[PDB]
């Protein structure tokens, strides 16, 4: 079957997480942490609080955003943790804003497509296609199925 | 060789090798990978047991929520791809956390250094090259390691 919604926030993940090896870049030399714990939390009660203007949980929205943030820094301590092979944050900024928004704007529908008995194969199928689409390595590969989650169990939350 | 580190990250190596197993229970079972009420009561068990081991309460919450998620990492990327005895799994796990706590404060001592990150960097590559770790293992320790830099200066 065909999961067109789901095949979306999938391309949108892949271009949220593909930010990290630019902040990874940021971050070699402002001697910033990868994690900032409550600058994360704050993330998640923001996009939390946007969840009724796009017919989702709160909860829902805080698991799928967790998730995210989880994939984006994966990549980057991967990055750090090797050499680097050598950036505008506001415009980082931006275009993380603009990825979060239009996950948002996706989110319900794909839900809707995951509130199936045959999830997980179209979950693999759609993860697969995407990685083929997006030529993601290795690391941006694990990335996107990090930042997929438990996207199955999440749709049978509300 | 930085020791203590070393060790800290050997242990962590054998924390994330547990997770292939953890992932086929969980083919089996349909348990979810993630389960945040049982994350954040280890999180709370282990962070109170830190002034007895040397180190801070939120040392303590950084280093397990970093353990926590590089098991999650691999256990998504298996399941995302082509019999457990899950209450073993999880006591193994346990005693894994324990060395992991009595081993932390000698590691951050060792971190307290003006060249920390090549130091992490070398000792991440040792342990994988002794352990033979595949790409996805190896990326996996890199995150169980997080900030350690950071944390030890905290």
């Amino acid at each position: 079957p065909l999961s067109p919604a789901l095949q979306q926030l999938l391309s949108l993940s892949s271009q949220r997480l593909q930010l990290a090896d630019q902040v990874a870049q940021s971050k070699a030399q402002s001697g910033k942490a990868v994690q900032d714990s409550p600058r994360e939390e704050q993330q998640l009660q923001m996009l939390a609080g946007q969840a009724g203007s796009h017919g989702v949980g709160a909860e829902q929205v805080r698991l799928l955003f967790a998730a995210q943030i989880e994939a984006n820094k994966l990549v980057q301590y991967r990055l750090l943790s090797r050499p680097l092979p050598d950036v505008d944050l506001e415009r980082i900024r931006s275009r993380l804003n603009q990825l979060n928004l239009e996950l948002l704007r996706g989110y319900a529908p794909a839900l809707a497509e995951l509130r199936v008995d045959d999830c997980r194969p179209r979950l693999n199928q759609a993860l697969q296609r995407q990685v083929r689409v997006d030529r993601l390595d290795e690391l941006h590969a694990i990335a996107l199925s990090r930042a997929a989650g438990d996207l199955c169990h999440w749709a049978e939350l509300e």
